[PDB]
């Protein structure tokens, strides 16, 4: 079981960490949503599906930089809404195909009342999301750590 | 990670056991050495070397039959000498190629002062060597057990 991003960055068997740079909506009004859809960037496969099924959760997530300071929001995992930052583990997603299939994570963030000007500086760390893989065969309990970086400024006009 | 012998006998992923039949000096004097070079019999590979590192040790080695009764000895593991029978686990050998590569083990056995006559009966178990595989990714601790059989009698002249 391993995970790849669109831009080529990979975390191999056994887990690890990676830096993912995501393009953001250059401007977001107070009361609009900013969406960070990792389901179109992170894809995971099962390396021996004939005997084993892999179990994937969003174990925990934290906000940093402008997302921490200037945004409230939730995370959507496989169709359900969860608090963000998430302090508790999500239900499991099954992987039993060699075919790259998405990690169904998307952040829904709204600027806060007092937000104004550059609310996310380009190149800054905006979140850390921990993917936890287990299986039905082994004692394997791996963490794939995704450090989420902003590719561009995000402006909240006032 | 799996291991094969020269005559084709194999121990699959997860570990197991095999019989290795070794040719010995038909006659060996007290103070001469009898050498069992396993590096020409046992071969192991790493089944995913690109991301993974396999670690191999001699967990224990034990003497049986005539070798126990009538021989002193040492084992040489990857350039270093250790007593045989073994009093500790050995440092690690790295396996990082899908190509079958030897297990760098050699037994040096010398008949003891009181040794005389037939010291090893052909077909008898003379040693058991436990190869322990680990890795750099999970908690896998697998045992590849090698039962060492004499292909011929050995006589210690008096
Ligand atoms: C004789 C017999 O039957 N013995 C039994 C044995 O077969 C059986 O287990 C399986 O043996 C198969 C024999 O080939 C193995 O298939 C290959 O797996 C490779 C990946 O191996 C690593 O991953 C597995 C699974 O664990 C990871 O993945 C799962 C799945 O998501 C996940 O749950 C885990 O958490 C983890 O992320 C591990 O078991 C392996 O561990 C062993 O080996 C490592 C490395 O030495 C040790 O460190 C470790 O301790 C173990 O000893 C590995 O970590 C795949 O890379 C490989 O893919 C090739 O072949 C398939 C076959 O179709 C292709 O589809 C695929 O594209 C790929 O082909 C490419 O590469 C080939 C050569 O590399 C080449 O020939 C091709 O042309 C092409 O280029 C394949 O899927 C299988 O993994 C073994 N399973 C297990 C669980 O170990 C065991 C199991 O009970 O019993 C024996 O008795
Ligand atoms: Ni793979
Ligand atoms: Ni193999």
């Amino acid at each position: 079981f391993a995970c790849k991003t669109a831009n080529g960055t990979a975390i191999p068997i056994g887990g690890g960490s990676a830096n993912v740079y995501v393009n953001l909506a250059p401007v977001v009004n107070v009361g609009q949503n900013l969406v960070v859809d990792l389901s179109t960037q992170i894809f995971c496969h099962n390396d021996y599906p004939e005997t084993i099924t892999d179990y994937v959760t969003l174990q925990r997530g934290s906000a940093y930089g402008g997302v921490l300071s200037n945004f409230s929001g939730t995370v959507k995992y496989s169709g359900s809404s969860y608090p963000f930052p998430t302090t508790s583990e999500t239900p499991r997603v099954v992987y039993n195909s060699r075919t790259d299939k998405p990690w169904p994570v998307a952040l829904y963030l709204t600027p806060v009342s007092s937000a104004g000007g550059v609310a996310i500086k380009a190149g800054s760390l905006i979140a850390v999301l921990i993917l936890r893989q287990t299986n039905n065969y082994n004692s394997d309990d791996f963490q794939f750590v995704w450090n989420i970086y902003a590719n561009n400024d995000v402006v909240v006009p006032t």
